[PDB]
């Protein structure tokens, strides 16, 4: 493992919050070389890599919308990529592109369900939302399946506010909606969250506090605007938080499923540095995958920095 050499561009924001330097370091004195790359050069003139490490779901984004930096800068990597297939990936670009768009990400689910047939893993019914179609605008989500009450996430799942949610529990609260958005139904948990981390083979599920149950249908409530990374991080106490009693089934998350849906994610996508949104429907008791991340924050996650090594030296092993 001496003398291998890695590659990464992170967001100073990734890199901070990942306390990224520290594992850069860390990896120095287990012998490798590691770079902090410049993409105002050419890659090349930054070789040879054994493996690259990074986030460029910003750059992408940019360059989907004709910027000519950004675009630029996604050739020179694509380019890269191309004339070295022995230099590792993590992780592949279509699975960037697939994570930072959630009608994308929430289909990829839906079919990555059909594929296990397994009866304890369900999806949300979902759909994007363009626009607000006038006074009957349910009719149009009743037949994508969608009832009250609903969460109205961002269609991006990455950068600012595309955390600020807002869930629906009438037809009064209609006009909490901000489209172009993605409506996906809500589910009651029991106000547990269960957030998987992957990375390559091994994986953490650490349970986190998330929104209490409300009445099934329609209720009387004004629509809610909250914060998912508020409301759910390691401890958030929130109006929203605070459950009122245990309804419906309440069970564990069972390991065969979290682990069987991890592999079927890594070979659908080539991804390995994911994380994994699950709550429990009280209601049949199935598995919920709500959202994918791409490359989480792994925030406070047990042994995140051994697990990341050991990827780093599987992944050279092949
Ligand atoms: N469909 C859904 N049902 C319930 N909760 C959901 C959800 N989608 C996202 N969430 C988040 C969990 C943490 C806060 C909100």
């Amino acid at each position: 493992l001496k003398g291998k050499r890695v590659g990464y561009w992170l967001s100073e924001k990734k890199i901070k919050k990942l306390n990224f330097q520290a594992f850069a370091e860390l990896c120095r004195k287990r012998g490798m070389e590691v770079v902090q790359l410049n993409l105002s050069r050419p890659i090349e003139e930054q070789g040879p890599l054994d493996v690259i490490i990074h986030k460029l779901t910003d750059v992408i984004l940019e360059a989907d919308q004709n910027d000519s930096q950004s675009l630029e800068l996604v050739h020179r990597f694509q380019e890269y990529i191309d004339a070295h297939p022995e230099t590792i990936v993590l992780d592949p670009l279509p699975a960037i592109r697939t994570l930072l768009d959630r009608s994308k990400s929430y289909e990829l689910i839906r079919k990555i369900e059909a594929y296990m047939e397994d009866d304890r893993i369900c999806s949300p019914p979902f759909m994007e939302l363009t626009s607000l179609c006038g006074d009957d605008t349910m009719r149009l989500l009743e037949k994508n399946g969608l009832t009250f009450p609903f969460i109205c996430k961002t269609r991006v799942a990455h950068g600012t506010n595309s955390h600020e949610m807002a869930i629906v529990f009438n037809q009064e609260g209609l006009n909490a909606i901000q489209p172009p958005c993605v409506v996906q139904n809500f589910i009651n948990h029991n106000a547990v969250l269960y957030k998987v981390f992957v990375v390559g083979e091994s994986y953490t599920v650490v349970q986190r506090p998330s929104l209490k149950n409300f009445s099934a249908g329609t209720s009387d409530r004004e629509s809610i605007f909250f914060n998912s990374h508020n409301v759910s991080k390691p401890e958030s106490s929130s109006v929203l938080t605070e459950l009122d009693k245990i309804e419906g089934v309440f069970e564990r998350p069972s390991d065969e499923v979290i682990r069987e849906l991890s592999r079927a994610l890594r070979q659908a996508l080539g991804v390995s540095l994911f994380g994994i949104d699950i709550i429990i429907n009280n209601q049949t008791g199935q598995h919920a995958v709500i959202d994918i991340n791409a490359f989480p924050g792994y925030e406070g996650v047990s042994e995140f920095f051994t697990d990341l090594l050991n990827h780093i030296a599987t992944v050279l092993q092949g």
